[PDB]
């Protein structure tokens, strides 16, 4: 039977959200290239994390963040159309990792991750994705549609045009059309189940979950059967070669505060500023051995987003000196905040 639920606008619900944290290269993890037909297990460990335990999402609500965003790709967990079935045993495990969060009386949000090797944003695929993309949203929204207001299903992740020059960049007009018929199909999906997923809040991303002039310009919100119920995704891994480019710089300094003002302040005056909500649902810094830099970017980063009332969520891929992105900051094999300066200076 479904939980009893409070019915509150998305602005409510982000009010009660205080810092967030991502269950990064976990349930997220793709191994299309080499293992079609991959074992939850297979899955979750595919790249660097273990099996994820109550104890480590304990331990991250014991931090200082109350709301886990949990990134699930179903590409390889998906039949073939037109029924689209998602195998039985993951969408078992996926329920018993919301659960983790759900049970700690935490808000969790649940997506569609990386999809893009059919989430194709041409006019070409577009009838095929949309038909897809109906098809496991009804699987997933019936299957978590007795959840209350603690649970937020976000409909795409970073729908963009893998390979084109513009992939990081806007992508094309055509693109950034067919991402807003994409965004219309998932509203439409969830409120079809009734329930409480009438009145569930929802989130949609922008091109990339970018925010920049030509993603905003052509981002279309999608129409609702209900009022005040759907929050934008932006990810911002913010000022880009200190935070994401594994070869840029690792100084940060009191200059580089104010380019960290006018990308937040672009993100509220895009958005929350007009009344649409929005959360920065990924963000983070590489670790370059830079401790005092990071804690001074992440000060100020929590701060401005605060001040500018947007709800952060650090990006939390289990990853601390490895040749890749390094995004760890819980240390799950030994439950231990590994960069405890920078904790602290994200919870103040
Ligand atoms: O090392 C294990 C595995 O890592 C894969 O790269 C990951 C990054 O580690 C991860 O940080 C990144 O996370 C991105 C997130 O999924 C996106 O939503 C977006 O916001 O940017 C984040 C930061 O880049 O995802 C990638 C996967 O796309 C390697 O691809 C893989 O080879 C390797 O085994």
């Amino acid at each position: 039977p479904p939980t009893q639920m409070r019915d509150l606008t998305a602005s409510q619900l982000l009010d009660e959200i205080t810092i967030g944290w991502n269950l990064g290269n976990t349930l997220d993890a793709t191994t299309t290239s080499w293992l079609p037909n991959p074992t939850p297990a297979q899955s979750e460990t595919a790249w660097g994390c273990p099996m994820t335990t109550k104890a480590m999402i304990d331990k991250v609500k014991e931090g200082g963040f109350n709301t886990v965003r949990v990134p699930v790709s179903w590409i390889d967990h998906t039949g073939s159309a037109p029924e689209y079935q998602i195998d039985e045993a993951w969408m078992n495990r996926v329920q018993e990792v919301v659960n983790y969060v759900i049970d700690n009386d935490m808000y969790c949000i649940l997506n569609i991750h990386h999809e893009n090797d059919w989430l194709i944003p041409t006019n070409a695929q577009k009838d095929s994705v949309n038909a897809r993309l109906d098809a496991i949203w009804t699987q997933i929204a019936t299957r978590f549609g007795s959840y209350d207001e603690h649970l937020i299903f976000e409909g795409m992740n970073q729908p963009r045009l893998v390979g084109d020059p513009n992939e990081w960049n806007g992508g094309n007009q055509e693109a950034r059309q067919v991402i807003n018929s994409y965004n219309q199909t998932f509203v439409n999906t969830v409120r079809a189940t009734g329930g409480n997923n009438a009145i569930r809040c929802l989130m949609v991303p922008t091109y990339a979950a970018s925010c920049s002039s030509t993603t905003v310009n052509d981002f279309v919100l999608p129409t609702d059967t209900v009022a005040n119920k759907l929050i934008v995704d932006i990810h911002s891994y913010s000022p880009y070669n200190f935070a994401l480019n594994t070869s840029g710089t690792s100084s940060f300094t009191q200059s580089d505060i104010s380019q960290l003002q006018w990308t937040l302040q672009e993100i509220y005056n895009s958005f929350g500023a007009k009344g649409i909500p929005v959360i920065i649902g990924q963000f983070g810094a590489l670790n370059k051995n830079n401790i005092n830099g990071r804690v001074l970017w992440g000060e100020n980063y929590l701060r401005i987003a605060k001040s500018y009332n947007i709800r952060c969520i650090w990006w939390d891929n289990n990853a601390f000196d490895t040749s890749g992105e390094n995004f760890g900051l819980l240390n799950r094999g030994t439950l231990t905040w590994q960069y405890p300066e920078l904790l602290e200076a994200m919870m103040k």
